[PDB]
């Protein structure tokens, strides 16, 4: 039960993630995940 | 200019976006755009 999903990004985002993954010794991947986790606890909060 | 990354989810964080973007009248799409949007503001400014 896991699919990958396409999210299109432009270059400036991008390098943006990629910057700050490193600082926080992630991946992009898990940042972009711990993105969703925290604006979906956001969301279904209220 | 553009590039596309696939992000690999299980079937309940997906079914969890989905509810959550139809919720606000989005695509599942733009709701993860705007996750990192706002996690990178967050991530970026000095506290």
């Amino acid at each position: 039960g896991t699919t990958t999903m396409g999210v299109k990004l432009d270059d400036a985002t991008r390098e943006r993630i990629k910057s700050a993954a490193t600082r926080i010794d992630r991946t992009p991947h898990w940042l972009i995940k711990q993105a969703i986790f925290s604006y979906l606890e956001q969301l279904e909060n209220s």
